[PDB]
């Protein structure tokens, strides 16, 4: 019941919907945009399901106003979107593409008018391909490229943006992309990943400084998919493994940003293969933030891996406890969100928290002009319940963004996996609000109270 | 009779018109990677991403040939070598792969070619020696058919400017490396390990070659066009039926993937049976384009490929494994020295295919000794040359149309995944000072080559 749920949130609570540039925009060669590492990743056989690419996506570059009208119609207060660096500075470094800035200029103006709050993400994984020439994120220069990019974007949009985040999910851009080979640019090398790790942390810090110089009134944050690490058993071995996993998967980012240091045990094992950490780096990385964003979907269950020569954190996947799974295979276990936030606030000195992503893959389509996606509605009801619990416990939860306004390109899964509150038929580009979306609209429309 | 030097005795075994040359490739020697409109190649990316190249060595400086090319040409001249084989950097000519032509890039090679003409050095240009513009990766690189058309336009652009003076042109150097080593084995840029990607690269590079042949003859019909291939001398571990059949599968996969389309207008049958379903679309005119008649072809040879049958269940075609060397003689990069494998390879190729004239376009050895007392005593490299050149002379005597030979490396340079650690040059380069020092093997090769054309 959406109305009893609404009663559990403070009157000024911020409800939003969220989106990413490469996932929805399409128009990949339009108005001066040059390729991103994801264009290359999609088009090389092997990396992405069906060799699906971002060429058309949801055609949001052309349909952006219709999509803003839809958000307004749903009565959702905030919109979180990302900015395509390949549109703004197509070669990473080099000339600014003013037509690229124009698109986000119109977008933000469109939101301003409609009373929709704007939460921009500067980097949601679409690195300009040209920067790979220098080594991509493995090169320190790429952080300075971002520094210039951040300044350029905020100089134009800073007078109107309600909030900005430098990065979305360093874990993905770092390990999943450079150690595990699953995301662009698809590397599997610890040296490359440790380089990307430090350089993305550094770029974050550069972005905070850049944004505050050109747009000092805009609250600056960082969006992280902190993993809810759960040991497989209560053994000493699994307990210690859970901590190693926490340091590597979360601590690699939270510790430099919020404590100004890398995790000690991780440095002990991996430090010799890290790039140069210069004298000022950790102070730049750990500048104070106005907010932070949590992306949460599913727990990370781990067990000790005793295999000789296993690299830190030396763990392996543990089986799910719940038997409820989404259509992408991810375990549904809401309590893990509670224990995660509790853990983070005990361990770190953190600012206000917004849930910047939470949602579920369920692939049902249209019948009778409707989409009966009850399990997605149940997923939302259950996790929002947890957020309300966290509010009751005294945690500074200020808002919530449902992941995915619409069905879109889902990275290595291509278009086969649907996360949207709004269904998209890729043949016709018709948007159909799903039942979960009608429910979320019903909840969000009562805020501010 | 009275004592005679080995090089003089050797020179007598070659016809008077035999062509001796030295060879280089753009990314290995040029440096100046961000000057005059050049944009990154897949090798700039590959070098700078940790894990791909020794020491993360890159091509930013190399031998600084872009700035020292005239000095290097004067060295060729002093050596009395008739021909120079070099490659042209697509990233300098059309920096985004497609898109605007970079006149400054063309100008460098225009001046280079004029400089060779001025010195009486014959020019053999290679259009593609692995430095694909990075921007083309956006479309899928060699996995995308569009890339063949990008090369086509590039080829036509270069030949329109240079065709009035080039003595010969080759479209590609070593399809095997650009294809399997780069897209299946993950050792060369762009470092993929995927059979679908590799088979796409295979067909589109074969197609690009054909496009390049047509393009070059369209704007420069006088210039002899060829293709440079590292054909592998496949040697079975035994005469067992299992090993003989394995050697044939190996030949089809490693050589036939390229020789059959180019010289027979078809892909190898057994290969197609195993891999055909994962190949890209082959359009109606594709094999006809690929199989245009060539004026010459180039053989790159270094070491044999020894194989035995791999009986492991499900092993991917050609399902082979490594067989042991016959010699314990190896170069500093680890490659078996076995010169007679050059003879049997050439025998085999001329029986199996109808081929034009042959030029040995690469042959040489990795030996890493440096300068002592003003000299480089690289006797084992000299011996490598003396022995392999003996085989080449044997081939001439045996009736094969071997028209020339290019020593691989003019100078020490960037050696792909090995970085600057592996030296292949006839000329030593001290990378701190950029000083060139002709090695003893280089002095020997000069003494041989100086007498030609007789
Ligand atoms: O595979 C990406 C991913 C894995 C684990 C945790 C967060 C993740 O990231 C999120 O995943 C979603 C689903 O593909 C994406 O739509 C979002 O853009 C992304 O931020
Ligand atoms: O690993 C490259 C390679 C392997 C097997 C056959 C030919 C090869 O490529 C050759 O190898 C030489 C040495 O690294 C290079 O200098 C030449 O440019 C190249 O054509």
């Amino acid at each position: 019941d959406h109305k009893a749920l609404a009663a559990r949130f403070p009157g000024d609570f911020l409800f939003g919907v969220a989106t990413a540039s490469f996932q929805i925009e399409g128009a990949t060669k339009v108005d001066g945009r040059k390729p991103s590492i994801w264009d290359a990743f999609c088009n090389m056989p092997g990396h992405v399901f069906g060799r699906h690419n971002g060429d058309v996506a949801c055609d949001h570059y052309n349909r952006w106003e219709d999509d803003l009208d839809l958000i307004k119609e749903m009565g959702v207060e905030a919109y979180r979107f990302s900015i395509a660096w390949p549109r703004i500075i197509p070669d990473g470094f080099g000339p600014i593409n003013e037509k690229g800035l124009d698109f986000y200029d119109r977008l933000v103006d469109g939101c301003k008018a409609r009373g929709i709050k704007t939460y921009a993400t500067l980097y949601h994984w679409d690195l300009p391909l040209t920067l790979m020439g220098d080594g991509g994120w493995a090169s320190r220069s790429t952080a300075h490229a971002f520094q210039r990019y951040a300044k350029t974007v905020m100089a134009r949009l800073g007078d109107r943006l309600d909030a900005v985040a430098t990065f979305n999910s360093p874990w993905c851009a770092v390990w999943l992309s450079h150690l595990y080979g699953i995301h662009a640019p698809g590397e599997r090398n610890m040296e490359a990943a440790l380089a990307a790790m430090h350089h993305i942390n550094l770029a974050h810090g550069f972005g905070v400084e850049a944004s505050r110089h050109v747009a000092p009134k805009v609250p600056v944050g960082l969006v992280l998919n902190a993993h809810s690490v759960i040991p497989a058993s209560n053994s000493d071995a699994d307990m210690k493994a859970a901590e190693r996993a926490f340091q590597f998967h979360n601590g690699a980012f939270f510790d430099p940003v919020f404590k100004g240091e890398y995790p000690a045990e991780m440095i002990e094992a991996l430090g010799s293969r890290m790039p140069v950490v210069e004298a000022e780096d950790l102070s730049i990385i750990s500048q104070k933030l106005d907010w932070w964003g949590l992306n949460y979907y599913t727990p990370m269950r781990v067990a000790d891996d005793a295999t000789e020569g296993a690299e830190f954190p030396a763990t392996k996947q543990a089986p799910a406890v719940s038997d409820v799974k989404t259509d992408i295979g991810w375990e549904v276990y809401a309590p893990a969100l509670h224990s995660l936030v509790e853990t983070l606030y005990e361990r770190y000195e953190l600012p206000d928290c917004y849930i910047t992503e939470n949602g579920a893959c369920y692939n049902m389509g249209v019948e009778n002009g409707e989409v009966d996606d009850q399990p997605r509605l149940d997923y939302y009801a259950e996790h929002l319940g947890i957020v309300a619990d966290l509010v009751k416990d005294g945690y500074p939860m200020r808002g919530y963004f449902a992941w995915s306004l619409m069905d879109n390109f889902e990275w290595a899964e291509g278009y086969r996996m649907r996360f949207g509150l709004v269904h998209v038929d890729y043949e016709t580009q018709v948007r159909t609000l799903k039942n979960s979306g009608k429910w979320y609209s019903a909840l969000a429309s009562g805020f501010p109270k």
